[PDB]
Parts: structure tokens; C-alpha cells; sequence
């Protein structure tokens, strides 16, 4: 069976690998490729801070939960390995702050040792006034999505660069089944007006004494679109923005600087921080995930279209549950097909 | 007033620093040297594994406690400052993991976030059945070392690479008070038994993706016979071996080998970390502190003495606790002397 797999991020690969895992030698022939305009270090994927954590507030689509508990089990059970860091992975432990009190995260029992944080703990960060800690995993993009390669491609997925134009295009090419994971430009393939970029600029520096990240909240503000600060597998990378509706995917000396002063505010060390690069990139903004199975008619034949895109910015907390969740509507799709 | 301190490890330039700090222009003249024999990167000091943490098991002298509560303190207290780092400061959280449960400590309380860990925490180093978790700091020890010397420096202290041979030689020279703080090596200057060294082999490795310090304990074995991994301002230092009485001061290929044995078993992915570096050191071992006055007779005049020595594998932790008794010390002797 033909499916192809459009899109190359985290969400493109994990999910490909995810459905091939699962039904290599289910179904005997099975034929995946993987096309997509941009492969890392180019995705947006290449660009996430690299931390396991959702958003504050509980999912629309209360399933998103599951997913990201589901995505933080799976994750956890490799650290132990050997290769966990090679996967791009490792335990951080870390804060967040806020200038008011603020009721715990739905995901307060997904991460480990989750608590509130003390007094003396906040005078380590002057201007907030209540936060919590809990220490969590960082899944590093650009490393992942090597892994995820590798394994895809030892597996024999193959890849192409491709630039599709349409769904169209490739159910005429001969797909029985397409998983659009277009991240943010998903809307170009078909039209969702409530996809939309959530822009963010970041700057990765060389300051291998910050062990803890540390991730400010401004609850006018907007979701980061504070100071953050977030310890990675060699860099920490600088952040604080998120701006819907902004497609400039150039770095803006703006931004720079108050992400550079705001981070240099919250941590004072940073005074001595080289820094090694600024990037910016767009978070498939929307109300909610889309993931779901779309029959298209073209011709006399059917085609099926399965849908993984607006994971905003937990694209990589939560990566995994969808790429199980795909591979189950997959599955349905074969028994459709009657194997 | 002519002030020797001997030594220049973190106990002699902490104290120093504490004397001049407090008496500098309480009384006008005061003249105070430093006598080494060793420097930086020379001393102990220097290859402390850099974490603040005491020992499991309750003080001999009550006072210890105190001493390491108010070295924490004083530590916290410098992180929010830009220069933390700059003083080779900053925090870090980890486990301290155990094969049968036990008694908390008793710094339980000094330190930030202590807890008793969970089983998912457990099952990340499947060797073990029990343990703790909290933060706490990292002080490094020679780039503390650098900062004391700057500051002592500009402060007018004055150094000598000197090897003192006796006290009488250091008090011939015209010393009014001497302070003491020749770590293992004091049994020379003055015999004491008690004292002993407690040889440790380390490796530096490069492995920036440990975050998190990861202590662990073999109650038959001894303190500090189990594997250890610290992270430090830019190297991870591995760790294992505490021997008593042992005056090798080669890194000998056997601890060598258990060290990074018995790690790399601890944390596999220490498979890819890169060997940078590989140290010994003699932790100046003694069943409690000596720190206490002492006057010498040579002729007719009298000498004032004070001993600040045995810190043991806690030297760093609790550096400035005894530093500022000796400053009391000291202040009592200025008293008796009329100022
Ligand atoms: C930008 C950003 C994102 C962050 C982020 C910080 C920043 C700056 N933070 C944070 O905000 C921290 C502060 C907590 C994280 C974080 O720390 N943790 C976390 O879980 N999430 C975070 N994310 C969100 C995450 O990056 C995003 O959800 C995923 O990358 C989405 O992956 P994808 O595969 O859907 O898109 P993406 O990686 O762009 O994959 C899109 C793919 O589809 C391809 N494509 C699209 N259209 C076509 C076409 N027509 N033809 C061919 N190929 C096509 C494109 O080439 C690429 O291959
Ligand atoms: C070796 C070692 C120690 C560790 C350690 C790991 C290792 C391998 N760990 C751990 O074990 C982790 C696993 C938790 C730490 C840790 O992580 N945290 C912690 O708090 N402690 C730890 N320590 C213990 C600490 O290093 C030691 O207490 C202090 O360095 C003592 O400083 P000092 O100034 O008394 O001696 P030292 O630094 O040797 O200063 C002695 C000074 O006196 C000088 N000197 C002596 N005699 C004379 C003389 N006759 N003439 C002139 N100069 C003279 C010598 O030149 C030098 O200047």
C-alpha cells in the first residue's frame, strides 16, 4: 500500500515511523515515503526550545491530555538507555515563575516531583511572586529528528524532496494513503483559517553553568512572550516571544533585544554569555489539533487523507500521542481496505 | 598588626578574605600575607568534586551544622547576582540514591526542595531502591579560588609561594598571629593523628547534557566508594573512590577504571562523553575539625595561633561557617590585645 507521509518535522516523522513500526509486517508490502520541502536543520520543529511541557491551560480536546502524557511516558522510558541523549533527549529540572498566584497545571502529575515553589527559592527571581518546579525532559529537535531519520530510513522509509501542490497531485500519483503533517503551511494544501503562525524569535548561547530552565509567565502578555530560558543539550537557548498572525521568518533585532534583555534581566550571569545564534520560527497555531481522517474523490478513485497539524507550541510534549492515534485511524483505514 | 595565614585553599582565602573583611578598618594598620606552598590549580581545593552537600550522618560537633547552614546561606545569597557564576556559583538539583531506605539528613532543611523520590524516579537508575532529591549549589573550587584571590588582592593581601616550615620560623619572622589552614598537610607544621588523608581519583569528562547531580551510596562500602556524577560549571566530574590513609598522588589506571566503570553503568550515556581530565586529591580526613586558638612561646613572646583544618570531603560546603568563627577568634585575641 501507498501512503506518503507530506511534511518532515517532528510530527511528519515520528508519525510515519510511528504507523510503519506498527504495520511493516501487519500488512506485507507496505510502501511509505516521505516528501517534504524541508528537512532538518530546516523545520520549524529545528527550531522549538526543546522542552516537554504544555501549555498551562487545560486542552479543548481533552484527548491532548492523554497525548501529552502518553508523548511523556514514552519519552521517559528511554532515559535508562544508552542512546537516550543520542535520541536527543535528557532530564532537566526547572522553574516557573509568575507574578501572581496561579492554579496547577493540569499536567501537574504528567512531569516529576511537581511542588510549589518556596520562599527562598523565590528570592532566587525577584520580580515573581509565585511559581512552581518540577523537573521535566528536553527533547531537542534537530537531534530527534536525526534519530527519527535514521530509524525511519534503516526501516527503509525513503525520502524527497518535494514541494507539494496539492493532495491532487499526490492521490494522482498513486497514494492510497496521505498523512499531512504541513505543520503551519498545512493551509496552503486545503484552507483552515484557524491555522495560524505563532512566530517566535530565540537566540541560542553558550552559558553551560545554567543547569535549570527557567520559564517566566506574563499572563497579559500572552503565552512566552516572556523571558525564558532553556538549558539544551550543549546551548541554552534565550527565549520570550509568540506572535499570531506574524509570518516575517526573519529574526528581528527587536525581539532581539528584548528577549537578550529580558533573559539578562531574569538571569544577571548571563552578562557573560556568548552568543552562538538567533532563529526564529512559526507555531502552527490553532484552537486545537487537527487530526483526523478525510476521504478525497479524484476521478473515479478514492483517496485517504489522515491529518496531524496544529500542535502550537508543544509540537514535541505531545508529538508521540498523535503518532499513536494516527496509526490507529490508519489501522482502520486497512480493515476498510480489508487489509 | 601582622597577620600569616598559611594556606591557600578555599579554608585559608575564605578565612583571610572574613578576617580583613571584618577587621580591616576596625583596627588601622593590620598587615595581612598568605603563605602557600601551593596555588591554584594546585591545592585540594581544586579538585573538590564543587557540590555543596555534607555528609549523611549527624555532626560530631553540633557546631558543624551551623557552619554548613550559615556556608549555604551565604552562598544563596549570592545567586541572583550577575557575578555568581563569576564566583564559580551556581545551582543545580539532583538524587542521591540509596539501596535501602534511610534517615533524611540532617541538612534536609537547608537545602531547596528536599523530597524523598518516587518510583518513576526510581526507575530511571534501576540499581537502586531508594533515595532523595533536592537542589542545591555548585561552587567550584578553583574558579572560587580565582575570585577569592582577585578579591583578597585588590583588598592589599599579598602572596608568597612559600613552603613554611615551622611555626617558629613563621613567628620568628615577626607574625603576631598565624592562621592555620594547611588542610591534610598540617600534621607537618604540628602532629595530629586525627588527621588523615582521604584520597579521592577523579575524571573530568565533556558531557553537557547531564544536568542534574547523581550521588550514590554503599553503606559497607564507605562515603564516597560509589559512583558519582557531577555536572560543574563546564565539565561533569565522575567520580567514586575515598581512601583512607592512601598518600598515592597519582591517578591510578584501577580507580580509573572503577570510576568510569561503575558511572557509566550509573548513566549510560556517559558511553559518548569525552575524557578530559583525570585527578587526585587528599581529603584532609579528621573525625571533627580543628578549629580552635592556640598560643605558642618561642623565647620571650608569644605567638597566637589558630587552626581552621579537617574539613574532610566537606571543605567547600562549609567553608565560610568556620572562616567566620576564626574571624571571632581572631577578634577575641585583637580584644585581649587591646586592639
Ligand atoms: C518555534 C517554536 C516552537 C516551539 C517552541 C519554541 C519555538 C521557537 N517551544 C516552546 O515554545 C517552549 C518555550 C516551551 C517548544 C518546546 O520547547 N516544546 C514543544 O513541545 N514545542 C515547542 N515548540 C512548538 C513546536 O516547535 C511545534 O509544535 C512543532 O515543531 C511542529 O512540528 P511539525 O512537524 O508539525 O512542523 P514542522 O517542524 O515545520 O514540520 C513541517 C514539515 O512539513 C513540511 N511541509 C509543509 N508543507 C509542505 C508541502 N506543501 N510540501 C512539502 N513539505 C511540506 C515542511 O517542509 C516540514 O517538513
Ligand atoms: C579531593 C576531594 C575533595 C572534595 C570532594 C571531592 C574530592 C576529590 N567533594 C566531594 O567529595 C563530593 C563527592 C561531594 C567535595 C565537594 O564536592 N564539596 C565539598 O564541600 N568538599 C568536597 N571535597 C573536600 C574538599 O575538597 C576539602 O575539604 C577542601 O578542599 C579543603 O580545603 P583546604 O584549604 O583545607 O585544603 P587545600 O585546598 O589543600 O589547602 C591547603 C593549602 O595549605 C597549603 N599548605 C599546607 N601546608 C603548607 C606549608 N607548610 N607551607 C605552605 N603552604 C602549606 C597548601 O599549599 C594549600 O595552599
Amino acid at each position: 500500500m501507498r501512503v506518503v507521509v507530506i511534511g518532515a518535522g517532528v510530527i511528519g516523522l515520528s508519525t510515519a515511523l510511528c504507523i510503519h513500526e506498527r504495520y511493516h509486517s501487519v500488512l506485507q508490502p507496505l510502501d511509505v515515503k516521505v516528501y517534504a520541502d524541508r528537512f532538518t536543520p530546516f523545520t520549524t520543529t529545528d527550531v522549538a526550545a526543546g522542552l516537554w511541557q504544555p501549555y498551562t491551560s487545560e486542552p479543548s480536546n481533552p484527548q491532548e491530555a492523554n497525548w501529552n502524557q502518553q508523548t511523556f511516558n514514552y519519552l521517559l522510558s528511554h532515559i535508562g538507555s544508552p542512546n537516550a541523549a543520542n535520541m536527543g533527549l535528557t532530564p532537566v529540572s526547572g522553574y516557573n515563575l509568575f507574578r501572581e498566584a496561579v492554579p496547577d497545571p493540569y499536567w501537574k502529575d504528567m512531569v516529576l516531583g511537581f511542588r510549589k515553589l518556596t520562599p527562598r527559592e523565590l528570592d532566587m527571581f525577584p520580580d515573581y511572586r509565585y511559581g512552581w518546579f518540577n523537573t521535566s525532559l528536553i527533547l531537542e529537535g534537530r537531534k530527534y529528528l536525526q534519530w527519527l531519520t535514521e530509524r525511519l530510513t534503516e526501516r527503509g522509509v525513503k525520502f524527497f524532496l518535494r514541494k507539494v501542490e496539492s493532495f491532487e497531485e499526490v492521490a494522482r500519483g498513486g497514494a492510497d494513503v496521505i498523512i499531512n503533517c504541513t505543520g503551519v503551511w498545512a493551509g496552503v494544501l486545503q484552507p483552515d483559517p484557524l491555522l495560524q503562525p505563532g512566530r517566535g524569535q530565540i537566540i541560542k548561547v553558550d552559558a553551560p553553568w545554567l543547569k535549570n530552565f527557567i520559564i517566566t509567565h506574563d499572563l497579559e502578555r500572552g503565552i512566552y512572550n516572556s523571558p525564558y530560558i532553556i538549558p539544551g543539550l550543549q546551548a541554552v537557548t534565550l527565549g520570550g516571544t509568540f506572535q499570531v498572525g506574524n509570518w516575517n521568518e526573519i529574526n528581528n533585532i527587536q525581539d532581539h533585544n528584548t528577549i537578550w534583555e529580558g533573559c539578562c534581566r531574569l538571569e544577571p550571569t548571563l552578562k557573560d554569555a556568548k552568543i552562538v545564534g538567533e532563529y526564529t520560527g512559526f507555531r502552527p497555531v490553532r484552537p486545537q489539533v487537527r487530526l483526523e481522517r478525510e476521504q478525497l474523490r479524484f476521478g473515479s478513485s478514492n483517496t485517504e487523507v489522515i491529518h496531524n497539524y496544529g500542535h502550537g507550541g508543544y509540537g514535541l510534549t505531545i508529538h508521540w500521542g498523535c503518532a499513536l492515534e494516527v496509526a490507529k485511524l490508519f489501522g482502520k483505514v486497512l480493515e476498510e481496505r480489508n487489509l
